């Protein structure tokens, strides 16, 4: 079974990918990873959805704790990024949007995967209440297979879902 | 300075309040509170606000964490409730929808404490994709001394934000 996000030990280097919060991630990706690098956040039995921001926020909140929160206010200053978030095929313009202010608030990075439900629009984001510098250096890669040319990832974990 | 969500020892009969994403919770409330009750979730210098309901799912996966995750699906049966989440005159609908479905499936119990900026509307709910069975026990208190009376919390955290 999956271990939860909590149950596997982030390192420097790995990176973190969600899929949209109804469809996820597709199986022929997940079938050709370790069990031990899907996840699943932990629920009660008749549970439903949680939402995908919720979601990105628990599991990023949750490797930053296991990385001492470096780069945090009133801690030394540390050079360089946490991990990688990526969001495969990212749906709901919303949700990329709390996604974005969360990655600017913890230094972590965030990669789009397209095709993108929305169109991507500065003047959306601002409208929304993101500053320039929180979103002008997030990368979006053409595929999955274009994703893993550019970043090759040390390691890939994926969000599972029931 | 305020200890991170994590940074806190979380007890059976701890209550966890959270005050509206654009103000917080009072400070005549916040000065009777020890330093050690009132968190702050950990972010970098320039930060700015995170989404209130991705503040709440932070704060309440890591005390199950710190509960061992108790009721969770691949777990022994458990009969009781996990903590109590109290959203301080909540403002935001969306927040507390998701809120709701969050303490749903944690086994967290809600209580809102009046006046909410929003209709308590159970067509208004249910078009938010809630079932009846994940609100309709929520709790709402008149003021927050009447919830102080009612529920007598053991120990009250308060998340603080810059």
């Amino acid at each position: 079974g999956c271990p939860a996000h909590s149950q596997v030990k982030f390192k420097l280097g790995d990176y973190l990918m969600f899929g949209p919060e109804t469809r996820g991630i597709p199986m022929s990706i997940l079938n050709e990873m370790p069990m031990e690098q899907k996840i699943r956040i932990p629920m009660t039995a008749n549970s439903r959805s949680m939402n995908l921001s919720n979601s990105v926020a628990v599991t990023v909140y949750e490797a930053w704790r296991q990385l001492g929160y470096k780069g945090a206010v009133n801690l030394p200053e540390v050079k360089g990024s946490m991990l990688d978030i990526v969001l495969y095929e990212p749906e709901i313009p919303q949700n990329t949007g709390n996604i974005i202010r969360l990655c600017a608030n913890t230094g972590f990075r965030l990669h789009l995967i397209e095709p993108l439900g929305f169109t991507w629009d500065d003047k959306r984001l601002r409208r929304s209440g993101l500053d320039y510098h929180e979103f002008a250096e997030i990368k979006r890669h053409k595929t999955f297979e274009a994703f893993l040319e550019s970043e090759k990832p040390k390691r890939l974990f994926a969000l599972t879902t029931k």
